[PDB]
C-alpha cells in the first residue's frame, strides 16, 4: 500500500500517501527500476476527467469546494468540452496550475520556492513576433539586475490539427556550439544542433567559447523565425576565484537567468508547448555540470593543470580537488556581482524544509533522489540520507520532441 | 525497437538494451504508479524445486553442458533428494559457483569487475562457535594478506528445517566499539552500539578509546552466541595521515583493511546460508566520506575544516567539500603507504564501466543500483553517473536478514 519513508541520518520515518493521487505511469514496475533513466522510452472522456480533476484542486486551493462558483465552472468546463472537443482556462486557474506543475516537479530542489512565481499569460499571442516581445519581458523581469525572480509566461495551449507554438531553443539564453573541421567544439557541445539550426535559419555566427544564441521562435505551421536577443537583456557574470589570481584568466562566465524553454505545461488536460520558465541557478549546475562534464565545457584538467596538481593517476582526486575550486568561483563570483545563486548545500537544506512543509500540507512530495542529490559531495548534503518517493501529479512539466 | 529497457550513456551517447532483466525471478519494490529505488531496506517443497531446478540450469549453462545426460540425472538428484528430506545440498562446485554468481548479481556493489576471482571456503562441515572462530580466522588471514588483500568468502551450514542457525552476530568481522555517553553522545562509531552492548551483556570487558575492535559474537544452532576476541596481531589498521597537511596524523584517526560483512544471506537455489562472511579491499570513499564524515557516524568534517582554517560559519565557503576532499585523499595516501590494497572512486567507477560492458557481451545486461554505485562525493565527475541503469533482483542472491537478537 502507501511506502514507509525513512530519513537514515535522524532515524525520522513518515507515510507517503500523496503518490495515491498519481494518475500516470512512470516507468518502473514490480521486474525492474528503471529510475536512473533520463528520458521516457516513449478521447473527450480522458480530457474532462482531467479537466474536472484539475478545477476540483483549483476550487479546494481556495476554499470553495462544492460553492455555487464551483459547480458552475465545471458545467462551463463540460459544456465547452462537449461541444468543441477542448476547454479553456481562466487567468487565475492558469496561475494557480503553473505552481502546482512546479510544486509536483520530482526533479526539482528548488520547491521551497514553488509558491512565489510570476505568470505572465501570453496566451493571447498570434505571431513569432508577438513571442519574442513576451519573451523580452520575460527576461526583463526575471533577471531584475541581478536580483533575480522566478517567472513563467505562457504560450496559446495547443488545438487539434493545428502546429504548436514552440521555441526550438532548450533555454532562453544558451551559448552557441561551433564544430571545428578537426572534430573538437568551440563553446559548448550540449548546443552544437540548435546553433547549426539557427546559421541554416538565416544567423550570422561568431567564433568565441561564449556566444549568446539568437532565439527560434514558431508560430503554428510557420517555419521558426530568427530573433537576436538585445545584449543589455543579457545579464552574464565573469568568473574569478577569491585566492587564486590565474582563474579569472580563464577567461570563463555565465549567464545569470537558468530559463528552460522546451518544455511541455500541462494543466488540466490542457497541453502549453511553449510556456519558459526560470529561476536562478543552483552553484554546482554550473560550476560542475556546465563547466565539469566531459561532453560539456570540460574544463577540469585546465584548472588542476593551473593548480600543478599531478594529473598523473586519479588518486591525487586531482578532480576532485579542481571540481571544488571552480564551485567556489562560480559562488564568489555571482556573489560579487549581486546575482541570485545558492549554493547546493543551502538549496538542499531548504529542500529538507520543503518536504516537511509537504508532508504536512499533501502527505508526501514526488521526489527524483539521482536528480535531488547534487553532482558534487552528496553525502555531504542531508538529501542524500532521506528516502524519496516518484511519482508524476498533474499539472506537470513534461519533456516533448524538437519540432524539427 | 526491441522489447527490453533501452539503456543510454549521456557522456558518449551509447545505446544498449537489457535483456538480462527477463531472468528475474524476484519482485523489488517498484511499481508503475511509483518508483521506490531510493529505499535502503524495502520489504514448500515446491517452491524449493523450482529454485533447485533453476540454479542447477545456470550451474550447467556456466560449464556448457546443458541438456547433458549429467545435467538431467543432477535434476533427478536435487528432486529426489528433495522428495526423502525436504532440502537437498550443493556439490563443492555448484558452491563456488553459486557464491561468485551472487557477488556478480549484486546490484549495489562497483567492485563486481572482480567477480570471477573469489576464493571461496567451504565451511559446511562447521559444527560448534569455537569452529566458526577458527574458520573466521583463517578467512581474516588469508584475505588480509599482510596488505595484499584477497576477495573471499566462507560458507558455513545453511539453514536447515527444524535446527537453529548459524549466525554470525557481528555485522562485519572488523568493526569499532560505540560507546553510549552519560551526556548522550557517543564515543567510537555511533553505528555500532546496539552490537557493542550486546557484546557487553555477553560478558566482554569493554574499551573506552574511539578505535577499540569488537570481540565477535559467533551462534551455533540452538545455542547462545559465545564471545571471541580477534586477536590484534590478525587485524591489520591503517593510521592515517594527509600528504602534505602535516597536522593530520596528530588527529589520531585509523581504520582498518579488511571490509569483511558477516550479517548478510547467501541465497542459492533456494538454500540459505545464514553465516556466510565475504571480505574484498575497500572504495576509498566508504571511509574517507562516509564512515568518517557521516553525520551519524565519527562525523570528523568539521574538526578537520577547523584544522585546515575554513569559514565553518557559511555554506558558501565550501568548507565542507573542501575538508571532505582532503580527508579522502589521506585515506588514499595513508593506505598507499601502508601497502594496503585500496581502491579511489574513480579508478573504481571505471573499472565498473568496463565491467558493464563485459556483461552486456556475456549476458546481456548488469543488474545495477544507481544511488549506490554512484559514489558519494564527486558525482558526475565520475562515469557511472552518466550512465542509465536497470535495477533487478536476480539468484543467487546476498540478502538482507533479520538480526539474530
Ligand atoms: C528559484 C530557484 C530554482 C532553483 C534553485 C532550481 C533548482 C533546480 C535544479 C538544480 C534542477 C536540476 C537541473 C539540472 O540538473 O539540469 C532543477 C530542475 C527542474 N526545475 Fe527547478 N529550480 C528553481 C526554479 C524553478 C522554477 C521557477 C520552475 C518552474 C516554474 C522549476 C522547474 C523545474 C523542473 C520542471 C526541473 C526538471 C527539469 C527536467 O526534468 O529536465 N524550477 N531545478
Ligand atoms: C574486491 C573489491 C570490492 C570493492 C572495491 C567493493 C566495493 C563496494 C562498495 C563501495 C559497496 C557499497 C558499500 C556501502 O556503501 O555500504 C559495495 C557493496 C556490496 N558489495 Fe562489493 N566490493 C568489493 C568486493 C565484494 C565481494 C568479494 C563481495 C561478495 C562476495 C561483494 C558484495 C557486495 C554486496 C552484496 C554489496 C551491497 C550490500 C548491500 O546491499 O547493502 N563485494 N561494494
Ligand atoms: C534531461 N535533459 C536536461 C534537461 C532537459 C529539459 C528539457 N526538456 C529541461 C531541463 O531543465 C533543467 C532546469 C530547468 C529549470 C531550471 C530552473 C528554473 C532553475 C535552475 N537553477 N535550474 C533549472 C534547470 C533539463
Ligand atoms: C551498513 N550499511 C548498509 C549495509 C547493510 C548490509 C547488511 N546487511 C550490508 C552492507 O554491505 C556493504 C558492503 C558489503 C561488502 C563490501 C565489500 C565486500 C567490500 C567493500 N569495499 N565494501 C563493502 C560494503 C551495507
Ligand atoms: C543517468 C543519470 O540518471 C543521469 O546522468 C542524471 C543523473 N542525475 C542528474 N541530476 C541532475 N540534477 N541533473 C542531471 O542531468 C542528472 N543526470
Ligand atoms: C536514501 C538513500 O537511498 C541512502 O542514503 C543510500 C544512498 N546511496 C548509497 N550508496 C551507497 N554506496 N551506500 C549507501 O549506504 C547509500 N545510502
Ligand atoms: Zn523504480
Amino acid at each position: 500500500k502507501f511506502p514507509r519513508v525513512k530519513n537514515w541520518e535522524l532515524g525520522s520515518i513518515t507515510y507517503d500517501t500523496l503518490c495515491a493521487q498519481s494518475q500516470q505511469d512512470g516507468p518502473c514496475t514490480p521486474r525492474r527500476c528503471l529510475g536512473s533513466l533520463v528520458l521516457p522510452r516513449k478521447p473527450a472522456e480522458q480530457l474532462l476527467s482531467q479537466a474536472r480533476d484539475f478545477i476540483n484542486q483549483y476550487y479546494s486551493s481556495i476554499k470553495r469546494s462544492g460553492s455555487q462558483a464551483h459547480e458552475e465552472r465545471l458545467q462551463e468546463v463540460e459544456a465547452e468540452v462537449a461541444s468543441t472537443g477542448t476547454y479553456h482556462l481562466r487567468e487565475s486557474e492558469l496561475v494557480f496550475g503553473a505552481k502546482q506543475a512546479w510544486r509536483n516537479a520530482p526533479r526539482c530542489v528548488g520547491r521551497i520556492q514553488w509558491g512565489k512565481l510570476q505568470v505572465f499569460d501570453a496566451r493571447d499571442c498570434s505571431s513569432a513576433q508577438e513571442m519574442f516581445t513576451y519573451i523580452c519581458n520575460h527576461i526583463k523581469y526575471a533577471t531584475n539586475r541581478g536580483n533575480l525572480r522566478s517567472a513563467i509566461t505562457v504560450f496559446p495551449q495547443r488545438a487539434p490539427g493545428r502546429g504548436d507554438f514552440r521555441i526550438w531553443n532548450s533555454q532562453l539564453v544558451r551559448y552557441a556550439g561551433y564544430r571545428q573541421q578537426d572534430g573538437s567544439v568551440r563553446g559548448d557541445p550540449a548546443n552544437v544542433e540548435i546553433t547549426e539550426l539557427c546559421i541554416q535559419h538565416g544567423w550570422t555566427p561568431g567564433n568565441g567559447r561564449f556566444d549568446v544564441l539568437p532565439l527560434l521562435l514558431q508560430a503554428p505551421d510557420e517555419a521558426p523565425e530568427l530573433f537576436v536577443l538585445p545584449p543589455e537583456l543579457v545579464l552574464e557574470v565573469p568568473l574569478e576565484h577569491p585566492t587564486l589570481e590565474w582563474f579569472a584568466a580563464l577567461g570563463l562566465r555565465w549567464y545569470a537567468l537558468p530559463a528552460v524553454s522546451n518544455m511541455l505545461l500541462e494543466i488540466g488536460g490542457l497541453e502549453f508547448s511553449a510556456a519558459p520558465f526560470s529561476g536562478w541557478y543552483m552553484s554546482t549546475e554550473i560550476g560542475t555540470r556546465n563547466l565539469c562534464d566531459p561532453h560539456r565545457y570540460n574544463i577540469l584538467e585546465d584548472v588542476a593543470v593551473c593548480m600543478d596538481l599531478d594529473t598523473r593517476t586519479t588518486s591525487s582526486l586531482w578532480k576532485d580537488k579542481a571540481a571544488v575550486e571552480i564551485n567556489l568561483a562560480v559562488l564568489h563570483s555571482f556573489q560579487l556581482a549581486k546575482v541570485t545563486i545558492v549554493d547546493h548545500h543551502a538549496a538542499t537544506v531548504s529542500f529538507m524544509k520543503h518536504l516537511d512543509n509537504e508532508q504536512k500540507a499533501r502527505g508526501g512530495c514526488p521526489a527524483d533522489w539521482a536528480w535531488i542529490v547534487p553532482p558534487i559531495s552528496g553525502s555531504l548534503t542531508p538529501v542524500f540520507h532521506q528516502e524519496m518517493v516518484n511519482y508524476i501529479l498533474s499539472p506537470a512539466f513534461r519533456y516533448q520532441p524538437d519540432p524539427w
